[PDB]
Parts: C-alpha cells; sequence; structure tokens
C-alpha cells in the first residue's frame, strides 16, 4: 500500500505515535516520506547483507527475522514479511521500541539527515487528523 500523506498521518496518530518519547506526529511523518516514499512494501538491503523493511525501513539485523540474516537479532519478535503489510500495526509497535531503546529516532538514517531539525510539522499540515 503507498500511502497518502495525511491518510498516513492519521493512521500514525490512531496507533499511538504522536508525542511517542516526545516525538510530534510530523517527526514519523518525515521518516516515512524519506525511508520508504510511504509504500509499505518497501525493501532495501544493506552491506552487511541485512534488509530493512516496510514504511519505516526496520533493520533485520536487530529488529526482525527474515531467515537470511545469520546471527542477527529478532528484537521485534516478527517476521520482517509482517512489516511490510497493508496494516502498519506491527511498524508501528516494533518503532515504538526502537525509539525507546536510548537512541531515539537517530537510529533511522533518513530521520537525522532530513528530517531532524526541520520544520516537521509541515508534514502534518493541512490534515484532517
Ligand atoms: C531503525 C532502523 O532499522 N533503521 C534502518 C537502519 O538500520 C538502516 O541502516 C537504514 C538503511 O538505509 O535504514 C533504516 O534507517
Ligand atoms: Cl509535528
Ligand atoms: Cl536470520
Ligand atoms: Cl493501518
Ligand atoms: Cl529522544
Ligand atoms: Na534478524
Amino acid at each position: 500500500k503507498v500511502f497518502g500523506r495525511c491518510e498516513l498521518a492519521a493512521a500514525m496518530k490512531r496507533h499511538g505515535l504522536d508525542n511517542y518519547r516526545g516525538y510530534s506526529l510530523g517527526n514519523w511523518v518525515c521518516a516515512a516520506k524519506f525511508e520508504s516514499n510511504f509504500n509499505t512494501q518497501a525493501t532495501n538491503r544493506n552491506t552487511d547483507g541485512s534488509t530493512d523493511y516496510g514504511i519505516l525501513q526496520i533493520n533485520s539485523r536487530w529488529w526482525c527475522n527474515d531467515g537470511r540474516t545469520p546471527g542477527s537479532r529478532n528484537l521485534c519478535n516478527i517476521p520482517c514479511s509482517a512489516l511490510l503489510s497493508s496494516d502498519i500495526t506491527a511498524s508501528v509497535n516494533c518503532a515504538k521500541k526502537i525509539v525507546s531503546d536510548g537512541n531515539g529516532m537517530n537510529a533511522w538514517v533518513a530521520w537525522r539527515n532530513r528530517c531532524k531539525g526541520t520544520d516537521v510539522q509541515a508534514w502534518i499540515r493541512g490534515c484532517r487528523l
């Protein structure tokens, strides 16, 4: 599923991400835009052989099991394919674990480089939430 900007904002708000660990909703929308272009089916393979999955590009090195990342962890206790569904619940629940692990949203490279320090509220402007 390729979400619209405001559609994803409302889905994330419903799933409890607005101000989660102090990160306003626009941070989460900006991160999803630049990680996946709002596409739940996005996958990208990393140089270490791990793969990033879904709207928030969650890495199989630590967070999910894809059966082909030897020696990796599955800290969200989910198959990575669950992160590709049209229902963003699994991605949101895993992201809440990631952002709580001490490094905040710096775990998302695209957030650090393209959202952090910008006017992230622009990402939810005009949306009916
Ligand atoms: C929280 C998380 O899994 N972030 C991943 C990061 O590990 C990976 O290096 C990057 C690759 O572009 O995508 C995401 O930022
Ligand atoms: Cl915001
Ligand atoms: Cl594995
Ligand atoms: Cl959803
Ligand atoms: Cl933080
Ligand atoms: Na893994």
